């Protein structure tokens, strides 16, 4: 059992890392591969290497986390379908569990095949405390498909990349929202 964590990580923060650990405890995953996403699907975010290196810095110290550049190296916006194909090729031993934010998930289903996407992995959306499903396509999708698609509330996902981005812009402290390495990387590279 191998977790797959997409995707933007701009910046990565404790919420993401809490979500990875929770979802691994739940589902008894042996490892979690973080996959920073490629180009955006609308033609403004940080450079792929910045997001990759932030993700590597944040996860380095965890024995059961890794970072893959499968989406980064591919070029273009990249389909989730390919992520899993590439990650199935390198981990043929394990069944995959793709996991991502609730809103990001509702943008993958949702422009791609889904029917063929659920053949490749079980799906585990992670959501902030106050989450209410408003997307009716997903509500419909749910009736179709135990347990192809789960949602797991993560209190820590109250912390968001958008807030961290606004806080860095406003020179407001990012301390304790993310590892010291990430905050200082964000600061040094003046990412926002």
């Amino acid at each position: 059992r191998l977790g797959v964590m997409g995707g933007t990580f701009d910046p990565i923060h404790y919420g993401h890392l809490v979500a990875a650990s929770e979802v691994a405890d739940l589902f008894d995953l042996d490892e979690v591969v973080f996959v920073p996403s490629g180009q955006p699907w609308q033609k403004q975010v940080s450079a792929a290497e910045h997001r990759y290196l932030m993700t590597v810095i944040a996860t380095a110290s965890n024995p059961r986390f890794s970072v893959s550049r499968v989406d980064i190296d591919r070029g273009g916006p990249t389909y989730t379908k390919d992520t899993l194909a590439d990650l199935h090729a390198l981990h043929p031993d394990s069944e995959l569990y793709f996991t991502t934010g609730a809103d990001a998930l509702a943008s993958i289903m949702s422009w791609q095949g889904w029917e063929e996407l659920f053949e490749l992995a079980r799906f585990v959306g992670v959501s902030r405390p106050g989450y209410e499903l408003r997307n009716e396509h997903i509500t419909s999708l749910l009736g179709q498909l135990k347990d192809a698609l789960t949602l797991v509330e993560i209190p820590a996902l109250a912390i968001s990349s958008t807030d961290c981005r606004q806080r860095a812009e406003q020179s407001r402290p990012l301390w304790y929202l993310m590892p010291d390495g990430v905050v200082q990387y964000v600061s040094k590279c003046r990412l926002y």
